[PDB]
C-alpha cells in the first residue's frame, strides 16, 4: 500500500467539496492505481508560493482554486494541454520530477453546459476562471465580452478576441456569467439595477460558486432568468482532473460517476 498525497490550494479553502469526492474516487480505484491516495485542503498564505509549498509538502498532484490560479501558471516547470491558452493552472501534476500545470475548468465548464445556442456571452471578472471560461467560449464560437472592475488581464483577454469593457456594455448577452469573487463577499459583481437589465435579457445566469444560492443566483431567479450554480461545473473538473493524478490510468467518465453519485 504505497500512500500518495494530494490536494488544493486555496485561500480561503474549507468549504472545499473536493476532499469528499476525489477520496471518495482514490478509495474506489485503489487496485486499479496501485496506491491509495488521499486528498486534504490546503489553507495557503497569499504571500507563500505555490511550487515551493507543493515540493515541501511531498505532494503527488493537486488542485489551485482562487486567487492562484494565475500564479499556478507562471510557476509551474512545464504546461500542458488547454491551460496553455488558458493563461490558468488549476491542476498540477508532479510528472519526472517536474511540476506540470494543466486546466480542467474550461472542459469542465464545456460539460456543465447544456445547452449550445448561446450566440454572446457576458463575464465578471478576471481571475483564472474567467480566464479559462473566456478561452472555452471563444473556442465554441460566441462573442464574448469581458467587464472586470480596472484593468485587470486585459492583455490575455485582448489577444483571444475577447472584447474588454470599462463600463458595463449596453446590450443583450445571453449567458451571463459570474466568475467574481463577490459571491464569497455575499455581494453582487454589479450594481443591481444594471444587472437586473441583463437578467431581464439573458438566457443563462451562470455562477461559479457551488452550494449557497448566491446573491447574483437569488436575483436572477426573483426575475425568473434561468440559472445554474458551480455544482455541475465542480463535478466534470474534479472527475477531469482525477484523470491527470491518476496519470491517465481512469478516465474522467469513469471518475464523474462515483464522482456525481457521492455529492
Ligand atoms: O472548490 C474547489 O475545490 C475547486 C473549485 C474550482 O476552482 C476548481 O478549478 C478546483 O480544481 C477545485
Amino acid at each position: 500500500m504505497k500512500l500518495k498525497s494530494f490536494g488544493v490550494f486555496g485561500n480561503p479553502i474549507k468549504h472545499s467539496k473536493s476532499p469528499l469526492i476525489h477520496n471518495a474516487c482514490f478509495l474506489t480505484f485503489q487496485k486499479e492505481l496501485r496506491f491509495l491516495g488521499h486528498y486534504h485542503p490546503i489553507l495557503l498564505p497569499l504571500e507563500s508560493h505555490i511550487k515551493s509549498e507543493f515540493l515541501h509538502l511531498g505532494l503527488s498532484g493537486a488542485n489551485v482554486t482562487l486567487p492562484f490560479k494565475e500564479r499556478a501558471f507562471q510557476v509551474c516547470d512545464k504546461i500542458k494541454g488547454i491551460a496553455l491558452e488558458c493563461g490558468a493552472v488549476n491542476t498540477l501534476v508532479l510528472e519526472n520530477d517536474e511540476l506540470v500545470g494543466y486546466n480542467t475548468d474550461a472542459l469542465g465548464f464545456y460539460l456543465s453546459l447544456k445547452q449550445k445556442n448561446y450566440q454572446n456571452a457576458l463575464i465578471l471578472g478576471a481571475g483564472g476562471s474567467a480566464k479559462a471560461l473566456a478561452c472555452e467560449l471563444k473556442k465554441q464560437g460566441l462573442q464574448v465580452s469581458v467587464l472586470n472592475r480596472s484593468s485587470r488581464g486585459l492583455d490575455f483577454f485582448q489577444r483571444l478576441g475577447c472584447d474588454c469593457f470599462m463600463e458595463p456594455p449596453k446590450s443583450a448577452f445571453d449567458l451571463i456569467i459570474n466568475a467574481t469573487s463577490a459571491s464569497l463577499h455575499n455581494e453582487l459583481p454589479l450594481n443591481k439595477e444594471v444587472l437586473k437589465g441583463y437578467f431581464k435579457e439573458g438566457k443563462l445566469a451562470y455562477d461559479l460558486a457551488s452550494g449557497f444560492l448566491t446573491p447574483f443566483l437569488s436575483l436572477a431567479k426573483e426575475l425568473k432568468t434561468p440559472f445554474q450554480d458551480g455544482k455541475d461545473m465542480l463535478i466534470y473538473q474534479a472527475a477531469l482532473s482525477f484523470e491527470k493524478f491518476s496519470a491517465s490510468q481512469i478516465p474522467y467518465s469513469k471518475a464523474f460517476e462515483v464522482m456525481r453519485s457521492v455529492f
